[PDB]
């Protein structure tokens, strides 16, 4: 049964409540990350919690509990789950932006459910994107605002003025001539998954360029892919109408994902 | 009474019992979207185009309405009886807890909050405020969405502007809250609802300048046009209309409110019940 940790106590998930007066709700005022596990242990917990305090600094949220607190919260949570987890931490605005420009009253909670890995049919197949002529202001934040990736495709991709920077959940890489292709970090959130694929290709002697790729490079590529914490490596096979190279997952991404899943253990808390 | 309410699960709780499920994606992904109603002598101004323009964001957004507009109504007339003096009223549609593979919001949650009204300061009203532009936009500019992170992080840097402005590539097209209006030589700018909100102050200011023949041009003002401005100002139904005097670096006219945005208020304040339901 999935839960919630709020007001120190693990919740039913379907009975866990927020007052509406938090601007969370009012003005879409939060941060989070999400965290998976293997083998029943979190998977980058720590890079993770750090990324919710820089994303929480970066919004003017006063993290209303330290790392080490959710830390315990989470390895809890996971321990009462009994089956692999994913762990959703939620920092909120809470009721009031003070005269100092600060959220000072800010809530948490954290959501734990069994994990749902995308089917292994889009492994087989590969997914396709829907590019979007927008980007994501505040980009190194894991900001709650995902509106523009509801209103095909598996995923937005956003691509401002024909440059792809990432998915509304996921880092976007591209393969071209055997090089990997991704958006640097001051246009794209530093992606978990994104880290370790990059400590991969590293150990691979595969050349990775940091630049955005364009779409107008994308008839040129052989293979591309996105990454998360909980899809781990997705092929990606279409674009918008754009076919990526022909049309099914590619020998790269497919040793790319073997090999991460052989390696994760190293990073597993 | 007076005390803060919230209408929720077909009751009128005090404001502060009001919760909502963690589930709800309007909390986990910040699908939501609400309008912000205001009263003069206790009635709702533009009630019906607000619900209106609910309905478009909530149609925008993939949210299936969890109540008819007729019901929304009912309830926002209800709680301004309750509360029997001038009211701020923000009826929001959530998302739900799902997404369908109809790629719909099809368990949307909706609660209505009733607050006493807390207008803009009237030293606001002599002094103007000040606005902070910023080179971004709105996207899906016609939807009121409950996304206003950019408005705060943007207080982060600013030093004391009332409101962000968004200025992508030196357009103006309006504030996080707020239409943006320029005045210059004698003439109303302003940004086309193609790009900005298609505020309910705004129409009844664009109705008054119809009715002063007063130009409007629809338009985005350009920050490179502010220095040969007379005036400026931001409209939204709390706040009605309020001088700007300064935007960044850049002051408007000689810093002070100017005379047709004086005029244009106070025709607004003189005009108002004729918009009230
Ligand atoms: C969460 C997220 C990702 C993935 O980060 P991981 O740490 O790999 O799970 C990538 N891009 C965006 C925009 C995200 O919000
Ligand atoms: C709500 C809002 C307004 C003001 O709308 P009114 O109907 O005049 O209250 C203006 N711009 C934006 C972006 C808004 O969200």
């Amino acid at each position: 049964m999935n839960l919630c940790y709020i007001d120190g106590k693990f919740l039913p998930l379907e009975e866990a409540k927020l007052p509406v007066t938090d601007l969370i709700i009012q003005r879409g005022v939060g941060v989070f990350e999400t965290i998976s596990t293997h083998s029943r242990r979190p998977l980058m917990l720590t890079p993770h919690l750090k990324r919710l305090e820089g994303s929480a600094t970066a919004s003017s949220i006063v993290m209303p509990a330290t790392l080490d607190e959710m830390a315990r919260i989470i390895r809890e949570g996971i321990k009462k789950m009994g089956c692999e987890t994913m762990v959703l931490p939620y920092i909120t605005g809470g009721d009031s932006f003070g005269k100092d420009h600060l959220f000072s009253s800010s809530r948490y909670f954290v959501i734990f459910e069994e994990i749902r890995k995308p089917d292994p049919i889009l492994y087989e197949k590969g997914v396709a994107l829907h590019p979007i002529n927008a980007e994501r202001y505040l980009p190194s934040t894991k900001s709650i605002n995902y509106m523009l990736s509801f209103t095909g495709a598996y995923e937005i991709l956003y691509c401002p003025e024909g440059e792809i920077v990432e998915g509304s959940h996921s880092t976007f890489f591209l393969i071209k001539n055997g090089h990997l292709i991704t958006a640097p970090t001051s246009r794209a959130l530093s992606g978990t998954t994104r880290q370790i694929v990059l400590e991969l290709a590293r150990r691979g002697n595969i050349q990775v360029e940091e630049r955005c790729p364009l779409l107008t490079e994308l008839p040129e590529a052989e293979e591309a892919f996105i990454t998360g914490t909980v899809k781990e490596l997705l092929p990606v096979v279409r674009i918008g109408d754009q076919i990526i190279g022909n049309g099914v997952p590619g020998k790269l991404t497919k040793h790319l994902h073997q090999v991460y899943l052989s390696s994760i253990v190293e990073w597993l808390e």
